[PDB]
């Protein structure tokens, strides 16, 4: 809802979410929840939606563009989008004022690329490779990451993209209602599988 | 936000707007504002977005579909859409929870068709045919209709549709900020033009 | 919008255009604009889309077919098409009711042929061979022809046809909005490049 | 994904597919699936996309060309294409790394030709001529061929080519997800129709 573009990064602020995106690689740098005090729940390893071509991370050919609907005094009102252009790869992050801890990654390529996925867990013990979904849980911050990748047990740790593809990313507290709003169709199977993580 | 589908019409209800759509012709039956008590500000004459093919109105080949995002206990939370299928014409009404008195008419055709435009004014005196915009004002109810038709002074009282086109329709009180939120770029010229209507 | 077949030629008539096509050679014989009174702006030299096998013009093997959508009392309402069948070459003119002085020439051949391109200029002085586009301008009549040949500066005065190709032909007044509508992807490059002609 | 040109045949090898093409006639010589060990499921009878001009088959006028995108250490990473030029007929096989047992045959002729269609069945018993599709099934190898010929029940056993046409060919295991992925518009009609084959 509030966009602050710095010389080193772009910051998107809502009432409960604080996103930090870079300018050169199109990565999610940092994510904070603010529902119970400013809490640094995600930080960039090599997993913030890097676009890997054949085995090397790609950088953008131009500065990212910031757009959205409902430009209020403070940036936008209901939608913010950030466009990253790698030439033959376009990547758009979309954040809506739904206060659901859910953002979108609409991505398009000419040749197939690999998009690393964010992990909030300390170790692989609290990560789940589920059908069409990647789950990552941090028991310290109680933070959940649910990425709908639509690869149906073929996921190998990176999003294989070729052509148009939208990814839905949940990143926030373990609040069951918010997961139902983010993934209404698969909610039942999802929660039933998420029980198996320590939690 | 709240959808009530009876056997004779579909009713969309937000905190300030009350829409009534029919089931056979894809028309806006009635529109109420609820900001200063339930006020019947629009009613169907022959102008509720009737689809006129050659010179005769069309009816749908199937019952309309209701979709949207954020399926809550009471219908949807953030967006409602209604799909009307005339066979070679598809017409979709979209209402978002922006509380802006603004809805969208996404329309598509295989042959050129005509879409009648709503008028809230008792007479033509308080109607304006402006660049890319039709305005209609009812001084009794203080109700403004602003339709962005993108026909550029060539508008003749009916929307000419051929292929894909989206219409943005503001319908509600004469409130500066809401018009700016609806049409940010043309706002200056629009309102400087709306001065000429009684008001 | 109106078609008149006269056992010697086919005439197509919209509100601003009057095309005269022959029946034996599939050529554009004459073109009239009517926005400022009936003005004879094109007359067939040797360039009304003649199909040349070597330098040998071809004749159709059958009489042309006239088709279209929305058959109104006067011919057609939104689309007229004329099919010329040279046996091993098909050539279809299409005139849509866009009121944009823009028609289409869809062409398909079995062997490489050459199609002449209409000129409106008195001399080669006011012609331009641009990237993917032929431009002819007549300073007296104020008529501009823009042909999208998509041959990228390899154009030598005739369309090289082998296989399927669509040509977009603008023939009318130097109106920037109409150029923007006809060629929406390249209009900036085109409008800037046309400054070099007298204009 | 790996191309081996043996000066006598061209072999294209993916994770689950092995195609054997010749060099003189542009035919499919042999096809192996590998998902359950190397299983020889197609051998050329007189049905490996032979171009029959009217009575006799055609040979290419020049050696085929191998092209593709993402040229990795082993041929190409994601697309391979073989161009066969018969002078007045061009035939391009395309194999994408979609792991869908689905390849494409883009074809363009100057005069009407016939292209034979591969069969995996021992007899005509397990074959079906369906709306826009040819179906061949082998009950011992569990291999299904679905060719989208788009000739709508006018198909007579050979592809009628006269211009530009694209054929989508599925060749592989009877797997509904894959058929859905290759033919997403007709998958329900197709899959229901296939029940009539033994299976």
């Amino acid at each position: 809802i509030k966009v602050v573009r710095s010389e080193k990064e772009i910051v998107v602020l809502t009432r409960f979410e604080e996103y930090h995106f870079d300018l050169e690689k199109g990565i999610l740098k940092d994510f904070y929840t603010m529902v119970d005090g400013r809490k640094h729940v995600f930080t960039y390893g090599n997993d913030g939606f890097d676009v890997l071509d054949e085995g090397t991370p790609l950088t953008v050919i131009e500065e990212p563009i910031v757009t959205g609907v409902g430009k209020v005094s403070e940036g936008f009102s209901d939608e913010v989008s950030m466009v990253y252009n790698y030439g033959y790869v376009k990547k758009i992050f979309t954040i809506k004022n739904n206060e659901n801890y859910t953002f979108f990654v609409d991505i398009e390529s000419s040749k197939p690329v690999d998009v690393t996925v964010p992990r909030v867990s300390v170790d692989t013990s609290t990560d789940r490779y589920m059908e069409n979904y990647f789950a990552s849980f941090n028991p310290k911050t109680r933070t959940l990451v649910l990425l709908k990748h639509d690869e149906g047990l073929l996921f190998e740790g990176t999003l294989k993209v070729n052509g148009q593809k939208r990814f839905i990313v949940f990143m926030g507290p373990n609040k069951r209602t918010l997961i139902k709003k983010a993934f209404p169709e698969d909610y039942d199977v999802l929660i039933k599988a998420l029980v198996n993580i320590p939690g």
